[PDB]
């Protein structure tokens, strides 16, 4: 089996410069979850399951799929908190204080009245619990989500985590094997 | 003597989330460049040399002190060469081995055709030189050129020296002093 990582496509605030929020797909955000359905056609898969965050932008992404889908608050993108929808310029003004105790630790630091991706972390737990015993699964979540999700199967340290490669529009094909787990990115360029 | 350094209003790009470009003051861009001449002539300073970079917002901010200004080509931001004017999200999804390589090292790091930190405090030597012998200067920049000022005054690292700390809207007043540097940051509220 196989577990497929990737996050919405391209959103408003995504456009904006802007993180977290609750907003939907860009037009290019849209047409990227129309190249995933393609995509996870190509595949040859006979059974598939997809989960998605609570999010606009991931059901959102999921409806271009056709097929049902489960919603897991677990999946919710990283709660920056007081800097939601803010830009880093905006954040870096404001909270210049916090943004530098965010760049010293970013795995342990929160924004106020954030999570920190240790809380992150947590939360996945039962996630990662799920995907280990399940067959081929398609995770339609977010930058930190999936940074967190690839750290364990890549087994990264705590440090690399929130670094992690996540671009928008690029799949993740893992293979979990008996120690480690095959890698495979595809970008769906649209 | 005092060496005071600030960047430019708030742009439009930096409203955008955009890094790089040549856009101009946003509205409450121009409403810094008004407080600015406000702490400006309540300072009372001794003929107070104006320095500004080649670009718009710069000129543009020093525009509204009132005073005579000059320009330096060397003040000019960093260069973020092909990824100029992208958000961090368009970066990471059309140059995610590059943005990866960039969190490595920051200051040797060169985008495809772009400048590094490296390159950027060469191109400010001369304008150290000229800074050290002078009394009162005022430079309107940018945030890697003031990063770079900032470091050589506060006797910073290379490594320290991209993660400096320069909100936009504030002043940083610098006043050496025998035993290094002593500073006063002026968050002008706009």
């Amino acid at each position: 089996r196989s577990i497929y990582l990737c996050r919405h496509g391209e959103s408003e605030l995504n456009l904006r410069g802007r993180i977290g929020g609750d907003s939907g797909l860009s037009a290019r955000g849209k047409q990227y979850a129309y190249a995933l359905a393609n995509f996870i056609r190509s595949q040859g898969i006979s059974s598939l399951k997809v989960w998605t965050s609570h999010m606009k932008r991931t059901i959102q992404t999921a409806e271009a799929l056709g097929v049902p889908y489960e919603q897991w608050k677990a999946l919710n993108e990283i709660d920056a908190g007081v800097c939601e929808e803010m830009t880093y310029e905006e954040i870096q003004e404001h909270y210049p204080e916090e943004f530098a105790l965010r760049d010293q630790d970013k795995y342990r630091y929160r924004y106020p009245k954030g999570e920190s991706y240790e809380d992150l972390v947590q939360r996945l737990e039962p996630v990662i619990m799920e995907l280990e015993r399940q067959e081929n699964v398609l995770v339609i979540c977010h930058q930190a989500v999936m940074r967190c999700l690839l750290a364990y199967f890549l087994d990264k340290s705590s440090d690399e985590l929130p670094y992690l490669k996540c671009p928008l529009h690029t799949v993740l094909k893992l293979t979990p094997v008996a120690y480690g787990c095959r890698v495979e990115s595809i970008y769906l360029n649209v």
